C-alpha cells in the first residue's frame, strides 16, 4: 500500500522567427501527481537437497 | 519512505511548411520536482520441511 505524492512542475521555452514576425514564450506551471497504489503477490518454492 | 527530486534539461527544435507561412521553434525546457514516496508491506510465509 503506497500512497505515493509526487509534486511536479512544468518549464520550457519557444520563440518565433520569420519573414513577418518574430515572438517568444516560456512554458511554465505546477503539477501534483498522487498514486494510489495497492496490490497482492503470491509465491510458491520448492527446494530440493 | 523516499524522496524523489527529478529533475531535466531538455533541448528542441521544429520548423512548420506552409504556403508563405514559415516559422522556426527552437526550444529548451527544464522541469523539477518535489515528491513523497512512502509504502507499507505486509508478508506471511510458510516453510514446511
Amino acid at each position: 500500500t503506497s500512497r505515493t505524492h509526487t509534486s511536479e512542475v512544468h518549464g520550457n521555452a519557444e520563440v518565433h522567427a520569420s519573414f513577418f514576425d518574430i515572438g517568444g514564450s516560456v512554458s511554465a506551471g505546477f503539477s501534483n501527481s498522487n498514486s494510489s497504489t495497492v496490490a497482492i503477490d503470491h509465491s510458491l518454492s520448492l527446494a530440493g537437497e
